[PDB]
């Protein structure tokens, strides 16, 4: 990665962040957490750090693929709205890069150091992040088993437990904040146990979790 | 997060405080010795780093939404209290920050860091990082199973033992420091076992915890 | 911490000082080495890193307060030897602290940095040091099991292990150098069993522990 | 390593770099993971370095000669491509290296850094480090048990687990990118089983990864 | 410690460090590796890191209480050998240091980092090192088993192990360089079994250790 | 070690360098790898710090022995082949220095760190260093069980184990790159079992190690 005297300085990725991340795949599987994760030890990584981190995972190959073909998408599109001019490189000057630069395989390390100390600064780093996490939240969706519909409570299951199962499987649904906003306003109350819904349903529509925890915890 | 030849230099967050934070919520669940070691883990941290630490957390996903809603409540607040002015933010000046750029959702890693070092000094991470330790304080409460009337000395019991699940129990509780300071006076001497509570009571109502802990060491 | 160009920066408490402290509370409870360990982790330290040391400790909270109050009263020990004036702060100048200040639970992290840097310095991290470690050791004193009296050797016990049990008790013992070395000069002697305790009385009064140890080798 | 004030400085192999290295090729013996990982390791290495990280390894002898055999190739290749001039090395001069200066058998430290360092530079290590891939690729390649023209999916066996393996394969073969993507465009939709493969064939030539596994997800 | 653009700089001790010694002291009791690992931890070290690292030992106090006698008898001599004189500090000096100073009891932090940055340099942390290495030598002296008189080779024990526990036990004596000079050129022929003492009187007074366990392989 | 601003600046041993050197010799005895790691972790030490190392080595004392006979009798040599002169050493100036003093026994650190960087440099650290590899080498010789005549291929041993093999005695051996070389080129043919042997000399004398694995593949 690379670290702000003022000036930004590289540095070589560090073994405990490569050891964290492979440990994290190891253990985790693939969840939002893991993600999470990701950009936690990727902080002003290049694209040579992030290439470093997708090429150290050992199975899971599907998913890293599925990860390839998006990074190419999303590549493309670059390449689409940002059309490279044939010219001569000035000197005092650096080529505008594609979107194979942008995921490192095109570019060296010293492409992508100067794109990002540049003043105006070309992020490649937060940019191919960005597919990055883009392709990764596909991941998540995909191997997600259960839908938000079928998270009900149980006859006996205590509330705190079915919001943890609740917020958990909705954390990896794929859906803007606008309809995970209407799914916590309409199935939360919905698919709870008749005892805690009608007591829910006795609080009113504008309640927080945490009235909602408070109210039906002897229930 | 920032350290401070005199200037105040950005740094990310290291794995090992990550790899620490998320074995402390692994372990410990919701206590309050996970707050303290948030602070301690969070010190000079950026809002992008508590995120980073929130957003690490597997399960427990109830307590996260709820810490979600409490931060969404004091960034209303700082917005009700701290109205953004219509214009153009003028050559050699930053913004002032909403209730969402504190909370790291809507400013740049730039824009904290630039808060941050500036004179005066727009501390982001420290209230951001006050609304998450409030929240939390929040959680801790909801999920403390007994209440400090509960805890009495057993007959057999040595009051050592007892202290120790009184004042666990107390540390737990939300209460102003005078109220804890009242329960501290009336309800440990007051549910103490007979064979002790006469002792203390003929030791007097303004002893320290060590005379009347070194008083009931033979009880 | 603080450490020493020639200036004092400032630096953040390190994650595996932390972990490092929290196991030796963890698995040693409350025993000299554990004070050993505090002073040694927290060299250099800030009130706010001594307040992050002890706020971390899980469980023991009967000690904690005992700490809690012993604190509190070297700080109305200090509000009473060194009492504020009303007035304003001039440019170029800090306040003077009190005793909540150098507890740090008045004081911010830039009032603590400026006590320390300043010259003349106001070692406000050394002072807090001093009376958490004058309240440990009460807490080390009071949970104590046996006393020095009560440290005989055993009729088979090599001499070795008594010693070692000896000066094991005396170690945690609350009395000034000089109660110490009469305790050393008279009951080391007196409580060793019969067959040892001849030949040491045979050595003399003046004998050092390396010559009791290698006379008794045999018994 | 050499790590870039703007200067690059030398910098001894940390301990940790090593036991990680170590422990990977002890754990995962030779796999596309292990030399993704030798390659995280090893950024900005001097060849000094590498053959630091190639000599600490144990076992796995038949490789390493073949390694070593492979650095011999390239090296004499080098040394037909460059060949060196007879003369005496100018002040404010260095010599330009042979294969075995590059594979660090023949030069010293110093001279290493220099070439280095130089403007314009001699990136030794990072030619060394590319024969050093080169052999480890000619290993994975011989010590992979399966080829890709046998991994057929099982008749119960989920897409998902197919595809994991046919790429665990792909990514160990030996083949261009252009032959590897006709291996993806032709035997994985070929070598799958009937209930998949038809429906497959029902989605057309031109779907994504994610698209296949979404529609064989059922089956 | 202190480790030196030119200038001596203070620094606190790792908890690493500390983590080594005490894991040290725990494992291994007392050995000549335990002295080898004081020194290796202890480079650059103060008198109050050297008293850390003595303080942090649990168990084996009298041991402790030894190396503290020893200390205090070193102290004497040096008080012996160099008289205090009297007199005010002049402005732009330090003053001498006693015996109790260089042990770290009676001088600062600040008091020591200036004899040891001064130019003549009074290097206490190393005069204090010698001292404790001197009672530690005296301890490894008492707690050895075995005198390197009793070490005979077995009938039917290999030369190489025989050797090992001759060596062993003589790393641990307390003998000028040319007495344990004497015993390998006496004792280790000497106390060999018969079949290997005939062959190595055959070999001669003047052949190596490397000739003497080649010789012997076979017996 | 000392690390290169530009200046060469001192730095004490790291304790996990010490604790994994330690652990190396522990857990693998001697080995050739042993070596490798050694070279590993010492570089750019002083002789301090290499003493440092082989000090803190636990039991294996006959070889350390034997290490030491080594380093005396090539310091032997360095003091017949430089020889000093008597005289004082001038004002900016530093004294040659002897066998021990490369050795590190009759030498200060600050002596080792102005010998090495001197310009010209002196450069104690690499040939006490030199001394010590080749002790080792000695040791790794004395130790190996087997001898590279007697390693032959099993009747159902794959070809690939048998390399193992070889290559694993082969690098124990003490032979010159050209004996190796031969070795190669005879015994590795020869000793292979019949069905590989025919095979192999049907390939012919000038094949790479590569070729001769994976002709003997499916035997
Ligand atoms: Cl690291
Ligand atoms: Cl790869
Ligand atoms: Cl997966
Ligand atoms: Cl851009
Ligand atoms: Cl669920
Ligand atoms: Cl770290
Ligand atoms: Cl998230
Ligand atoms: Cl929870
Ligand atoms: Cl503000
Ligand atoms: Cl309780
Ligand atoms: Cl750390
Ligand atoms: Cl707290
Ligand atoms: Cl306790
Ligand atoms: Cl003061
Ligand atoms: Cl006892
Ligand atoms: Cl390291
Ligand atoms: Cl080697
Ligand atoms: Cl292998
Ligand atoms: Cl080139
Ligand atoms: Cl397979
Ligand atoms: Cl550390
Ligand atoms: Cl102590
Ligand atoms: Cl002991
Ligand atoms: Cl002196
Ligand atoms: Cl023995
Ligand atoms: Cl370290
Ligand atoms: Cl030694
Ligand atoms: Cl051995
Ligand atoms: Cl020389
Ligand atoms: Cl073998």
């Amino acid at each position: 990665p690379i670290v702000q005297q003022g000036q930004m300085v590289h540095q070589a990725i560090s073994p405990r962040t490569l050891n964290a991340w492979v440990k994290v795949v190891e253990e985790k599987a693939f969840s939002p957490e893991v993600i999470a994760m990701f950009s936690a030890l990727s902080e002003g990584a290049t694209p040579q750090d992030l290439n470093t981190m997708l090429n150290t995972v050992g199975g899971h190959q599907a998913a890293m693929q599925m990860l390839k073909e998006t990074i190419n998408e999303e590549a493309a599109e670059w390449d689409r709205l940002h059309p490279v001019h044939a010219g001569p490189i000035a000197p005092g000057q650096m080529r505008e890069p594609r979107g194979s630069d942008i995921a490192g395989t095109t570019s060296t390390l010293q492409e992508q150091i100067g794109w990002m100390t540049h003043n105006p600064p070309i992020p490649v780093g937060e940019i191919y992040k960005r597919w990055i996490i883009l392709g990764l939240n596909k991941i998540v969706r995909m191997y997600s088993p259960t839908s938000i519909l079928d998270i009900r409570q149980g006859p006996k299951e205590p509330f705190r437990d079915y919001v943890d199962r609740f917020y958990k499987t909705l954390r990896a649904e794929q859906a803007s904040q606008e309809v995970k906003n209407w799914m916590t306003e309409t199935l939360l109350v919905q698919n709870a146990n008749p005892d805690c819904k009608t007591i829910l349903k006795a609080l009113g529509p504008g309640a927080t979790l945490e009235e909602m925890m408070t109210a039906c915890q002897g229930v």
